[PDB]
């Protein structure tokens, strides 16, 4: 589990959204993994704008912070879930590192802020949710 909270937004991983994020949503895509809904306080959070390709996530399952080198977002074919079946991911970029299903929503970090979030892994890979596209996060 785990959100990004940038102004009066709460960014989750779709498969993660709850009712009250879907009665208060701003944006969705399934392709993506990615929702986004609004908040009654504002949030911390800070959204980097870069092409960085190292950076830190965390990791529930280990409690602990990773650095990782990352690959640029991209559209990568990702094995059946739960929660979706086998199909072509939108703006994902992968790492080595470790993930279980609840992993999702970790957030992956660079010098200039948030990434995105944990949504895809395993065999020693890590899958994240690109949100640094998104400029409308910044606003409004
Ligand atoms: C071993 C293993 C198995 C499953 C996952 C996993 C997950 O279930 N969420 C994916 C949401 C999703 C995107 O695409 C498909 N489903 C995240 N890390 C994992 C690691
Ligand atoms: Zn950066």
């Amino acid at each position: 589990s785990g959100a990004i909270y940038v102004g009066n937004y709460r960014v989750v991983n779709r498969h993660l959204a709850t009712h009250n994020d879907w009665a208060n949503l701003v944006w969705e895509d399934s392709s993506r993994d990615l929702l986004v809904s609004s908040t009654t306080a504002q949030g911390c959070d800070t959204i980097a704008r870069c092409d960085c390709q190292t950076g830190v996530y965390y990791c529930s399952s280990r409690r602990k912070h990773y650095p990782v080198s990352f690959s640029k977002p991209s559209l990568i074919f990702v094995e059946a879930s739960e929660y979706y079946p086998a199909r072509y991911q939108s703006h994902l970029m992968l790492a080595v590192g470790h993930s279980e299903p609840g992993d999702c929503g970790g957030i992956l970090r660079c010098q200039h802020g948030v990434v995105g979030i944990v949504s895809t892994g395993g065999n020693g890979l890590v899958g994240f949710a690109d949100v640094r596209d998104l400029l409308w996060l910044d606003e409004e």
